DNA sequence: ACACTAAGGAAAACTTAGTAA
DNA sequence: TTACTAAGTTTTCCTTAGTGT
């Protein structure tokens, strides 16, 4: 996982680090420390865990784990299409 | 990550769980047991495995951990476009 | 409040060994 | 060959407890 796009998407959520813990399942003695480890890079959150980040922070999972950050942001822009935009996004390049 | 898009991207290439594991840097005598339970969901590999899987299958790393198959499908595609055809689609994806 | 950290106990991964398909 | 697993160690994470910012 990409600590970067974490803290970016986190920081736009415009939460701390501890409240992203405890609205994603971690218990309230836990969270700080947890997620701290996990923004500045000691430990990684297993897959589940990432995915109820993302849930939290409104954004593709998939994205927590984009080192391009082209790539990224057509993930972040995908993400607020609607099938209408996102259809006319697949055979766009078709 | 999803074990699913692991499997067919290795099927895409046409190597063998050992020869990509191998490829990958993991000792030919771990490879296969190792990339095995990659697969087929026992472990997980850490994130800096997982980027040199990718470079392997030749797919961006994050293909690795989409679930959603339309975006899976859009990152795959965007990952073969040339440097030039990745300023239309930015062009677009904007405002 | 919020961010950050070492240290231990707990959890999950890696290596080994070996069996099918 | 290629795919796959159980076991025990290694490695990593999760919890605690608390300092700094």
């Amino acid at each position: 996982m990409l600590i970067r796009r974490l803290k970016d998407a986190r920081l736009r959520a415009g939460i701390s680090q501890e409240k992203l813990g405890v609205l994603a399942g971690i218990d309230e003695a836990s969270a700080s420390a947890r997620m701290n480890q996990y923004e500045k890079g000691k430990h990684a959150p297993d897959f589940e865990m990432a995915n109820r980040l993302a849930k939290v922070l409104k954004i593709p999972v998939s994205y927590l784990y984009t080192p391009e950050d082209d790539l990224a942001q057509i993930i972040l822009t995908w993400n607020e299409l609607n099938e209408q935009e996102r259809k006319r996004i697949n055979f766009y390049i078709r």
